């Protein structure tokens, strides 16, 4: 793009300058095409594509987010179709495959808790900036080199999600107000990352498991709540009982969430 041009877009690149390939992990992330950008020899993940104005206002959103945990948007190609949205490509997958499949003796409790904290981060920077994420869960995080996490946003619920509200809602990560007045917050956020928390304690497995859905809201509303996962610090699991508290003014917040993490991880690691 032209930099005196009066349109100029800095997150504009040249479509040519990207070699698309095959889609991203057997097509389960929707139109996501594993890519490589020429002028680098970098792989990366290209988003292709009236979704288009969603799809704008999915662009314009990461243009204005920057964080060592949020997936990194690398340029976009909307000039014209078809629309292009490039992100860095994180080699090991999304969080919740890497969680069941991972050498457990290499993941153990001090890099389940680094998990916990580097999510933690990136949603505390989120909570900063006003953004509500709607959708937090280990399905919608990467992992890279060196347990590198990363919080990112699949666009699932059209690719767990149940019919609701008339969109389609993972109704086990989502907060009662939530479920009931369709009322999404930074706190309905804190509720899901509690459910995240338990989904990495448990090295990915699903929530309330065996419950069937139609009964998580009632039960919620009578206190019940997961048990601790076996191997959950207390302290941990005592994270996620803050987090779903009833009332959402009553959770904790993500900046605050972090700091309880920042403290168990330096003095479990040192
Ligand atoms: C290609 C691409 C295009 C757009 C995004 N967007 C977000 O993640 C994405 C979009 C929007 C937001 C934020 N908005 C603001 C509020 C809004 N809600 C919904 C109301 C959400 C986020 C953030 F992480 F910040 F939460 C991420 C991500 C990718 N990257 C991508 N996609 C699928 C699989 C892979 C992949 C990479 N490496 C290895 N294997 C797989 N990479």
């Amino acid at each position: 793009m032209d930099p005196s041009s009066p349109n100029y877009d800095k997150w504009e690149m040249e479509r040519t300058d990207i070699t698309m390939k095959h889609k991203l992990g057997g097509g389960q992330y929707g139109e996501v095409y594993e890519g490589v950008w020429k002028k680098y020899s970098l792989t990366v993940a290209v988003k292709t594509l009236m979704e288009v104005e969603e799809f704008l206002k999915e662009a314009a959103v990461m243009k204005e987010i920057k964080h060592p945990n949020l997936v990194q948007l690398l340029g976009v190609c909307t000039r014209e179709p078809p629309f292009y949205i490039i992100t860095e490509f994180m080699t090991y997958g999304n969080l919740l495959d890497y969680l069941r499949e991972c050498n457990r003796q290499e993941v153990n409790a001090v890099v389940l808790l680094y998990m916990a904290t580097q999510i933690s981060s990136a949603m505390e920077y989120l909570e900063k900036k006003n953004f509500i994420h709607r959708d937090l869960a280990a399905r919608n995080c990467l992992v890279g080199e060196n347990h590198l996490v990363k919080v990112a946003d699949f666009g699932l619920s059209r690719l767990t999600y149940t019919a609701h509200a008339g969109a389609k809602f993972p109704i086990k990560w989502t907060a009662p107000e939530s479920l009931a007045y369709n009322k999404f917050s930074i706190k309905s956020d804190v509720w899901a990352f509690g459910v995240l928390l338990w989904e990495i304690a448990t090295y990915g497995m699903s929530p309330y498991p065996g419950i069937d859905l139609s009964q998580v809201y009632e039960l919620l509303e009578k206190d019940y709540r997961m048990e601790r996962p076996e191997g959950c610090p207390e302290k941990v699991y005592e994270l996620m009982r803050a987090c779903w508290q009833w009332n959402p003014s009553d959770r904790p917040s993500f900046a605050e969430i972090h700091q309880a993490f920042e403290t168990m991880f330096q003095e479990s690691s040192i």
